[PDB]
């Protein structure tokens, strides 16, 4: 032990020597982690005791103890610490603070025993995340960052690159499992870092297991980022197996606190090490400690009680091989070489933080007094912890020191990379991590531009993306072709009527509209027939007007021929008017004229038959004109006057009409959708007028002393009966998806024309060449 | 300290003295919990050291220490325990076991320090449930049951009575809160113990808060069981406030480990204490310890180092009031009184269990050797704990001692009750709890038969019970009256057709069936008319058969009167046949006869008119008979031969018919549901036969040299036309919910009868009185 005297004595623990399996500490004196830390703590104390404005007139002393890398051995030392609480007796000293427990195993139960006695310790090389809970180590603190502040950094550098799908290797131990658990715990918080697999390697791998794990990694090829937490030999063996397995250019390694910047894990694996995101703890070097340690001799340091063994093992001298007492008076380079240990910037920080806490304590309790105080003759653990956990200052290497509520210092890492460069090896810094992510993506080279490890490639408008369940990371796209529009990016809902989905990138384009018009394959026949019919009717009217006084006319034509000719003309007017496009007016007049024409014709013939029969068994010319012009015509004139068949133009626009399935093509109609029942009622009224004339022509089939006109009346009525009987089933041939406007319209117009021709051609059109 | 020497030395801790607020233990020496336990441990040790078959040749020694009811003070003693691990030096002794830490606060951190050094302790008066986890007190054990083994008992006695709804009071401390949390944790596991409220009282109640809490308990009146966890004064004040508030006979108190059997919590509250389920720890008394403690003097016990103070405070003597050296040589009853402390049966048990564990250890490691062993010269903590936690033996008062995996002894409680008995007070045992529930419900008296605290009273068939959400304890019942049947206890689904829910306890009773039958208010008219009609027709046929040769007959009747009379008879046959119940056959023949009758009549009249007209402008009698019997009758004979109107009997059973809402009453019909369109077609055919006869009667309205029969033919046809024109809207008066079988049937039968009478009464029925 090193019993330095002081007004405020604070102790320490260091890993000097090693675990002695023989029941006694086996002589090692590692002297890299043991000596370089006692000397650093004593250097820090000597510097603090020589600063006029750090602790003022107060001085410090240190009781240093030696943990032999074991826990149970450290227990007796920890007990020795608390000896002022329980015959030339020596008054024992009261410890106010312990700096030690470098190994994380010693830290745990040393923290237990010290928290049972209210002593705030500040560890320097204990990074296990399990010491970050104020329920079993409430008095613990650490200047070194915990291992759970690195995984978060990884997440950041995972996110800032763009990756959303990674693997997670994990060695068997306390380091790898805790690191991977921390990474998974931070994963769920923000998402977007979906982990595909989670492998697990044993401490002692049985022959032939590495290939199995690597092929397990080859389950999902889309996960090309491996976030490893393993040891040097594990990294080497994984990389060698990957190289042998001929699966290069497929993996993007993500380092940890164990890959660092060493060239040892890849000696022949330089080819299969391209890409590294290894995260290493920020380092530094203390010139003052070097100037102290290199200027010590065997008669300048009696404080240290293990310095003879260090003067022996550093020079081979055994005092009492070579029995050389002095040799390297300067131990810098005379014998062997000097290499300041890495974790020498965290014991000076602990000592300085304790001193700063004590100084802050002295400035508040009893200000205005130099030296020791009646309110400061016994330090309290709770107050000292409160002052420790509120320090902010710049220490060695200009690094701020601060603690959280638990007492965990913030992390400060650097990030490296590994890639070929003109057949060589080089770990350039590609950024750092000090409370945030700092990157140098311009100085990055994945020897591919920028690779990625995203689960699902971005989707494309036209095929709907659905997010899978359990992990919002792998969206599956499914095609929803059909009669439907994409309301939003994903959902493709029903596309409204009159709006037909198209073949463009996205759209619902208007359905083309069709309708029979003047020029058409099924349009020449009725217009040709109708023009020929009006030519014939004009020829007939020319014959009748060129000779009217002639007695051949006096058999008719007094008041009947005018009406009958008007009806025959209106029938051809119907023939021309049915087929025209029913935009606004064409379909309005349709029913009115359709009635009136054949009404004139058939009512005239009916009254002619009735009057010839009655005179055979009031034929005055104006009387006959009155009884013809208003017998059945007035009925339809009143029907037109109060619209029953002629509704206001429906113009039912046929967006649907025949609902064409698989709407790659469809049709729309501009028909005037007056119901077929209107055709039924008009036809029925006309046939009702026809029935009486046909019957009364049947009855007088043979009549003497009568003109030759009486028989053709019957012949025309018979022919019209036949043509209408043939017509009506063709009307009942509608309601077929084939042609709703090509069958019915041609049928009706041809029937009308043929009836007009029969009534004309066979009745009074002949026997005119004579006149 | 008491330094007894032995081969295996095991130490102890006891509550001697009390907490000294002055920074020095204030002299109390309670001597009930301090002295009676050192003497008990030393008695146990002396007995074990005098048993030839417990530890054989090995002997035991004890180092006793004094915790002054504090934790921090106990720390120095605990450190003193471990002194063989760290100038006339004395070799120190190695402790193999610690019995102590009676106070639950000392137990915690003493367990911490001892588990840091692998020493198995066995506590005896520490019941806090927080010491039952093998993650911070892995080396702890206790012979006294934990406080979490009582709540479960309560649950059992809550369940075995039948209660499913209780309140939960909880004092402010470690006892009440832990007990209530344990009760709630056991509550969710099995359910059926739904807790209504959870109150909370402060350590120092502000004036006027007790009434507030008691009225909070009066929120839900259905929760009449109060499971209390409080302190003596809290129980007293709650009961006094309840008494004052005039809310007696409404609460069923449930005690705890703090109500016991004391008469102090209810001095004037005897009236408002009726009912108690107080659970107290099973007790006992040790005669050997009494014989030891009462036989000690001031010169018989130098072992104890606090026995002078006990000889002083137990007798007032101050040595050096009254300066009396000896006084009560026997301290049993000479001065003051003796009362063995309650927790004296749990230190002897701890010592005996440790001794048994050591004995078991000596029987397995190196058997066949008497004394100490080279394999037993250093006890191991893990093995000793394994042997401690596997002991089974009968100790003092015949109580088995055994530990769980944690090291918690099973609980053994007794249960009391408190009720008036002839104006007195008495705590009879009503059962016990030793690993199960044992009750004496026959010896229970709630001074009500057996009360209950169930949330919802049991429901009743007819009104469906629905379980509320969050707690399956308070079922709400809702009435589902209507057209629905209870498939199971709760759900009342749709009751099937033809099956009408009833007013019985539960059922769906068949709907009554109705149909017009022979006797009915709307049935006398048609049968009366029809019988009178057949009487008239018989009179007429008598007239015609009594005189046939008479020339008055020779105007008709050659081949026409027979057919016409047959038709008139069949019309009245229809009149009788329509109203009969259409069970199997009645509706089958209905259409056939309905046709045939009026067919005969009207076809006969039609052929008569046609033949009289034709002879006025082939009247051979057999020729006329042939042209009448087959003119229109053969048509219906072929129609009957190939059934078109007469379908196979439908007999559509009218389960629904008019679907009567609010089915407290309804109707069912047995109608033969031949569609009305069959009536339409029969009527249409008959009218078609009628039309020609009516027209040809119209045409010959006036005919010379013809018999007087020619005009009544026309008159009857006119009257029948009128009656049918009046009839058809009455047919179109159907499809009304009022009367589907009372309107149409009477209408049809009366129309048939009137038509028959008109054709008969006005045509050939007159002009017969002459003949």
């Amino acid at each position: 032990s090193i019993r330095v005297d002081g007004d405020i004595i604070l102790g320490g623990l260091f890993p000097v020597h090693a675990k002695g399996e023989r029941g006694v500490p086996c002589g090692e004196l590692k002297k890299e982690k043991g000596i370089h830390r006692l000397e650093a703590m004593l250097y820090a104390i000597d510097q603090i005791n020589k600063d006029p404005d750090l602790l003022s007139n107060i001085t410090l002393g240190v009781r240093i103890l030696d943990t032999c890398s074991r826990d149970t051995y450290a227990l007796e030392q920890s007990l020795t610490f608390v000896q002022a609480l329980i015959p030339i007796f020596t008054k024992p000293d009261k410890i106010s603070g312990v700096i030690g427990a470098a190994a994380s195993s010693v830290s745990i139960m040393v923290a237990n025993i010290l928290r049972l006695f209210k002593i705030p310790q500040i560890s320097y090389a204990s990074t296990a995340p399990e010491l970050s809970d104020n329920t079993r180590y409430d008095f613990f603190s650490r200047v070194v960052p915990p291992d759970s502040y690195q995984a978060q950094a990884m997440v950041d550098i995972v996110t800032a690159l763009g990756w959303n799908y990674v693997s997670t290797l994990a060695s068997e131990g306390n380091y790898g499992e805790s690191g991977v658990e921390a990474f998974t715990q931070i994963s769920r918080e923000i998402g977007g870092v979906c982990i595909a697999q989670s492998q697990k390697i044993p401490r002692e791998p049985r022959p032939g297991e590495f290939e199995k794990i690597i092929k397990r990694l080859l389950e999902t090829p889309n996960a090309r980022a491996v976030i490893m937490f393993a040891n040097e030999d594990d990294i080497r063996r994984i990389l060698e197996a990957a190289k042998k397995l001929n699966q290069s250019g497929h993996f993007l390694w993500i380092g940890s606190d164990s890959w660092g910047s060493k060239i040892a894990p890849v000696y022949q694996q330089e080819e299969i090490a391209e890409g590294a995101v290894t995260i290493l703890p920020k380092r530094a070097s203390i010139d003052g400690f070097d100037r102290y340690f290199r200027s010590r001799t065997l008669a300048n340091n009696r404080r240290n009680v293990w310095f003879a063994e260090f003067w022996e093992e550093n020079f081979g001298c055994k005092l009492g091989s070579h029995i050389k007492k002095c040799t390297g008076l300067e131990r810098i380079a005379r014998d062997s070489s000097y290499e300041q240990e890495g974790k020498v910037q965290f014991v000076i920080d602990a000592v300085y933080s304790m001193a700063y806490a004590l100084h802050n304590m002295h400035k508040d309790l009893c200000p205005g007094y130099i030296g020791l105080c009646p309110r400061m003759s016994t330090i309290d653990g709770k107050e000292l912890l409160g002052y420790i956990r509120a320090v902010n200052f710049n220490g060695s290497a200009g690094t701020p020191v601060t603690f959280n509520e638990n007492g965990d210092a913030p992390g400060r890492y650097d990030i490296f990379q590994y890639q070929i460069t003109n057949k060589s090896t080089e770990y350039k810094v590609i950024g750092h991590w000090t409370n945030q992510l700092h990157l140098k993506v311009e100085d990055m080279q994945w020897a591919h531009t920028h690779p990625a490890s995203v689960c699902s490639l971005p989707c494309k408008p036209g095929e709907r993306k659905k997010t899978v369940k359990g992990v919002p990371c792998c969206w599956h796209c499914e095609r929803c072709e059909g009669y439907n529009y994409q309301v939003d990016e994903l959902s493709c809902e029903l596309c409204p009527l009159d709006q037909r989905p198209n073949m463009n990138r996205t759209g619902c384009q208007l359905i083309p509209i069709i309708k029979l018009e003047w020029h058409s394959p099924w349009a020449v026949v009725p217009v040709f027939v109708a023009i020929l019919g009006i030519i014939a009717t004009t020829f007939v009217i020319v014959t009748f007007v060129r000779y009217n006084d002639t007695p051949i006319v006096r058999a008719s034509g007094r008041e009947l021929s005018y009406v009958l000719l008007t009806g025959i003309f209106l029938c051809y007017s119907i023939t021309f008017l049915m087929i025209a496009a029913p935009d606004t007016i064409i379909c309005s007049f349709r029913r009115v004229f359709l009635g009136l024409g054949m009404c004139f014709s058939y009512a005239a013939l009916l009254t002619k038959t009735n009057r010839i029969h009655r005179i055979f068994e009031k034929f005055i010319s104006p009387a006959s004109q009155l009884v013809i012009t208003f017998s059945l015509i007035s009925v339809q004139l009143l029907g037109v006057f109060v619209w029953f068949v002629v509704d206001p133009p429906h113009i039912i626009i046929d967006y649907g009409e025949q609902r064409t399935l698989d709407p790659e093509k469809a049709r729309g109609v501009l028909k005037c959708d007056i119901s077929d029942l209107s055709l039924i009622c008009s036809l029925g009224y006309s046939i009702l007028l026809m029935v009486t004339c046909t019957v009364y022509a049947i009855k007088t089939r043979g009549v003497p002393e009568t003109f030759n006109e009486a028989k053709p009346i019957g012949f025309t009525m018979y022919t019209t009966c036949i043509i209408w009987l043939a017509f009506i089933p063709i009307f009942f041939g509608t309601a077929q998806s084939a042609e709703k406007m090509y069958i019915q319209t041609t049928t009706l117009t041809v029937s009308m024309s043929l009836s007009a021709s029969v009534s004309l051609g066979m009745l009074y059109m002949p026997k005119v060449y004579i006149i």
